[PDB]
């Protein structure tokens, strides 16, 4: 159950996971999944990030679950579970702002 993951923020609002994320003592890579405000049956990643250029920053990634079963950011990199997602994007960073560290605090 995604429910049951303590990452899942479920029905909160974009402005809200960037108020809970743009704090300034969240590492990179802190973050949330929610329901994504605009597409029904899909979720949103949302990740915190630093650099030099921007400083403390959010970035949203919708996440995308096929009826067929598959989750995933890209068509080409799909995971069974949320939570293997989850657990894949904490070891590599591929396109996203960086690896998901830890869970955003309340
Ligand atoms: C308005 C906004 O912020 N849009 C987001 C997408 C987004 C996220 C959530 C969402 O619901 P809500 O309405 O509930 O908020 C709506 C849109 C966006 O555009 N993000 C960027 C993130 C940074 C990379 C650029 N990009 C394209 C992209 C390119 C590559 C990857 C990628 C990631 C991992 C692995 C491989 C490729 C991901 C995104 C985005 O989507």
């Amino acid at each position: 159950s995604i429910q049951a993951e303590e990452w899942y923020f479920g029905k909160i609002t974009r402005r809200e996971s960037e108020r809970l994320l743009l704090n300034a003592e969240n590492p990179r890579g802190t973050f949330l999944v929610r329901e994504s405000e605009t597409t029904k049956g899909a979720y949103c990643l949302s990740v915190s990030d630093f650099d030099n250029a921007k400083g403390l920053n959010v970035k949203h990634y919708k996440i995308r679950k096929l009826d067929s079963g598959g989750f995933y950011i890209t068509s080409r990199t799909q995971f069974n579970s949320l939570q293997q997602l989850v657990a894949y994007y904490s070891k590599h960073a591929d396109g996203l702002c960086h690896r998901l560290t830890t869970v955003c605090p309340t």
